[PDB]
Order: structure tokens, then sequence, then C-alpha cells
């Protein structure tokens, strides 16, 4: 069973996913070689992959995609990319195209859980409560039916780039200018404030197990709730995972503002330092950061 | 100095079908063009073995496989004229995303969500747009149907009617519910209409697009325009031109449209629309005022118009 881990990128979170894979690679129970994504789109392969991870990143480069690498050695690949090209489904095709099983959602949820307006559209059909929006596409002057403060953002950008927190109406046209120099479509969500962050890791195929909730102010894990309030956000997450169909894996990311919850995204590849939040999340749930890799690996070969 | 390459054939079964759409969009396509063909076994046949597959009208085996050894340098635009999964699911859109090449058609987002009849429904209902009542239904969890027979059964992401059938009595769920379930993990159930006419509607442009006179389909004959009260004309295209704008779709798409008696319902939408001189998408924007090369080509300059200023 030799699996292949992919890490790096070319999105700016290219840092924090080489980080993700040197712990990976520390814990995950099977064999395992690093191919890297450096940031010019040229990937890096070998001992040449492995000099990327011990520098913490790679500017450049030495094959050009798609790259010559052995893709029947490996049984199972682990695209460890954050954003574009990594989370939208385009890898993943890749991917399928290869007949490889991999770890995390295919691509229709992948490119859904990515974008920020057509994710919300299906969870609020499917009664998942969620924070308003509208979306505005580049070209269209936009029709913000509530009031600021608003968060502009690129509906497929990730990463949390060309994000505008608007206070003023009059603040919006430079906050869509902004958002639309990264993505064709964009997004006004009304922010909530006061608002407490809570996130809550979400294991398995369609069918998921939720882990404890955990809480951002550090990481408060387990998350200081009211057992109702608890039983919701692990409730709204397997709804919503379900739903969007997302495998492997996903950290669902609620705000809870005045008693009031409203899913804010689903991150199919979250942070894999074991320091981040999902394999900590799941550490209190009492499944061993190894043990973790190891349900990921298992659940791509079904 | 354009230079267009066509990929056609493909795994699913509308294999055959790719291949009529190739024949046409080659005779015709006004840029040189080079012709690739996905073999049933998911092996490329490249150069002269594809026009000789194109030939054939059915190439089981292929030499190449996945990545093919093609000189993607020299081809500015991608046309995928693929059908059906791993053509219009979003798999070799994001390859094609992470090769840098211009394609044409929908992007990953809004080709896995077209494909996807539980999803598009719901993205559409929450728009607004009227749709067949439905439910998914997945492997495993129990079938939880809230209407009653009539309903046809299919898979959430089948190519073209495979796997599909009408269920009279409840009691024929469970084996509707299994040859579903061969074709895709997930399911849908939605409710048979009776009667019906099909009505159909292409959509040209990115994302803001124009429509097409409507068709009606009843081999098949099609009506263009479509025999319909006026304001039902109108209706019928605004409600695909919305749909059109909500999923995001880049390029064309074929818009089908249920008419029971007098209830409307969008059926789904075809991001690779069938693409013989002959198909309904390419005989429905004749019938507007554009012939089959100009729609060819509009449809390579909607590819490059997005890539590199979008």
């Amino acid at each position: 069973m030799r699996v292949l881990l992919i890490a790096g990128g070319v999105s700016p979170e290219h840092e924090v996913s080489l980080l993700s894979a040197e712990g990976v690679l520390r814990h995950i129970p099977f064999p395992t070689d690093l191919a890297v994504i450096a940031q010019d789109g040229r990937w890096l392969l070998g001992e040449k992959a492995l000099t990327a991870l011990e520098a913490k990143a790679a500017p450049e480069g030495e094959h050009p995609f798609p790259p010559p690498l052995s893709w029947e050695r490996y049984d199972v690949v682990f695209p460890l990319l954050h954003g574009r090209f990594g989370e939208d489904g385009t890898v993943q095709g890749f991917l399928e195209l290869l007949g490889k099983p991999y770890v995390g959602a295919g691509v229709a949820a992948s490119a859904l859980c990515m974008d920020k307006d057509l994710s919300k559209r299906v969870l609020a059909q499917a009664g998942v409560p969620v924070v308003p929006w509208v979306a505005v596409r580049k070209g269209e002057p936009p029709v913000v039916p509530f009031d600021p403060p608003f968060f502009v953002k690129p509906a497929n950008t990730g990463s949390s780039v060309g994000i505008s927190r608007v206070e003023r109406f009059q603040d919006l046209e430079a906050a869509l200018a902004l958002a639309f120099r990264y993505d064709e479509k964009a997004v006004v969500e009304k922010a909530l404030s006061p608002v407490r962050e809570l996130e809550v890791g979400v294991l398995g195929n369609v069918f998921g197990e939720a882990s404890p909730v955990g809480e951002v102010r550090e990481l408060l894990i387990p998350a200081p709730l009211d057992p109702g309030t608890q039983e919701t956000v692990q409730e709204l997450a397997l709804k919503a995972y379900k739903v969007l169909g997302v495998r492997g894996m996903a950290r669902v990311d609620f705000f809870l503002a005045e008693g009031e919850l409203y899913l804010n995204e689903l991150n199919t590849i979250p942070g894999f330092t074991p320091t981040s939040m999902y394999p900590r999340l799941f550490e209190a749930g009492g499944v061993a950061y190894p043990e973790l890799l190891r349900r990921l690996v298992e659940l791509a070969l079904t």
C-alpha cells in the first residue's frame, strides 16, 4: 500500500501546505513519498521534494504539469493543497482521470464547497442556516438588501485574499473591485458582530461522524457551548456534509451570534499540522493523529 | 496562428455520440483543429489514429494512458466534446485548468453542478426556478419518498438515460433503486409527469448569455420554433438565462424543460450538448441567425475571452 502525498501549491497557502505535509509524513502509518508543487506551477519530485519541505518553501519547480511521476506505483494520493488548484476540484479531476483513489472530497464536493455562493444556495435550500448573502457578478452592479457591516469576498478564491470588511455602503464599490481582481463572482455577507467562531471536524464518506466542537478566540476544545447548541452544531455539520456529498473529511466552520447558528464554510483540505484545528478536534474525540491518517487513506479506497 | 484541440469519444456510454459530434464540428470549425480521441478503455488515440477512429465511429481501445503525450503548447483552445461522466462532470475541465489551457464550455463547478440532478435542482429551486419534485436517495440510507408513484428513478450523475426506470408501484422501487446504484452512489427519485412536452433552449455566452428560439421534441421531430403561446416562449427563455446565470455557466448550454399541461418545469442543463450539424443545439441557434460555423467561432472566442481577460 504505497501512498503519494502532494503538498505546496500555487495558492497563498503554499507555506502552510508544506507544514501540514511535515506532520502527516511523521505519523502516517503507510509508506509515503512526497511530491511538491512549487509556487510557479512546476513540480518537484524525489529528494528534490524533500529538499523543498525542509526549507518550508519552494519558489520554483523543475517539471511542468503534468510531471513525469510513476502513478502506478501508488495506491492512494493525498492531495494536501489548500485553496485554488487544491480544494477546488482541479487536482481532483486530474486524479480521477489518472484513475487513482485519493483522499478528500471529489470534484463536485470540492468545487461546491469552494464556491461561497453556490454552497450557501445548496445549504439554504436543504434547511441549513447560513449567513445572509448576495452574489455580485463582475459588470453587474450589486443589489444588497441588508445594511453594513458587510464582508465582501471572492466566491472561489479562498485563502482570505481579496476579502473586505465593509463598514459603509459607499465603500462597497471599492470592495467589489478588489474582489473582482481574483474572481469573476463575489459574495456580500452580512457581518455578524459580535460573533463567536465555532469549528467542528467531520470524518467519513458522505455519512460522517462529527468531532467535538472547537472554538477560536487560542482554540478551546471542547468549546464552551450549552449542550443544545453543541448537538445542533454537530447535526448541521453532518447534514451539510451529507447534502454536499463530501468524502474523506471536512472542517465545518460556524458562526454563533445572539444564540443563532450560521454555517460559514466547509473546508475540504483543512490545516494538518499536529497543532492545526482539524486533527486536534479529533484528538479530543479519541482519534489519534496517526489513526486519523489511516482512516483518511482507508476511506479513499472505498 | 490559432489552433484548436478537439477531444471526443470518452469512456461514458455516449462515446459514439461524441464521435458523431466531432465529425460534424471538424467539418465546419473555422480554425486549424487537431483531433484527440479518448477510447472506451480510457486510453488516448492521437494523430491519424484519432481520425481513423472517427471513421469507425467507435474506438474501444486506445494507445496512450492518461495523461496523453500531447504537445499542449501548440493548442490555444481545447474543445472538450465529451458527454457524460469524465467529460461533462468537471474532471477534464479541472485537468485543463491545471494545464493553463483555455477550453470551451462550462468550468469545473458549473459542469459538476449541472451534471448532478440532485444538486442542480437544489440550486435552481433555491433561485425560484421551477423543478419537478424530487428526493435524493444515497446508498444505505433507506428510501424516504414524499410522494406517490409514478416516479422516474435516475442516477444523480447519469450521462444519458442509463439506469433510469419509470416506477408505477412502490414494490418496484427497490429494483429501480438498484439499477441506478450500478452507475452512481447517489440517486434521485423525481415525480413522473404525464403527459409531457419536452422543450429545449440553447444559450450562448459567458454567464450572461443569449437564448435561442425554443424548440420542442416529439426518430424525434424538432419543432422550431415550438408551437407555444407567446408568453410561454419568453418565460422559457428567461428561465434558461437566469438558470444559466445562477449556475455560472460559460460558453454554452442546452437547457431542457418539461411542460406537463400548463405546468412548466426546468429539467436539466446540458453543458456539452450534441453537436452534429443536425443536433438540437446547432439547429436551435441556426434558427436564431447563427450559422453552424459562426456558432463554433463564437464558442472558441468565448473560451479565449474568459481565460485571458477574465
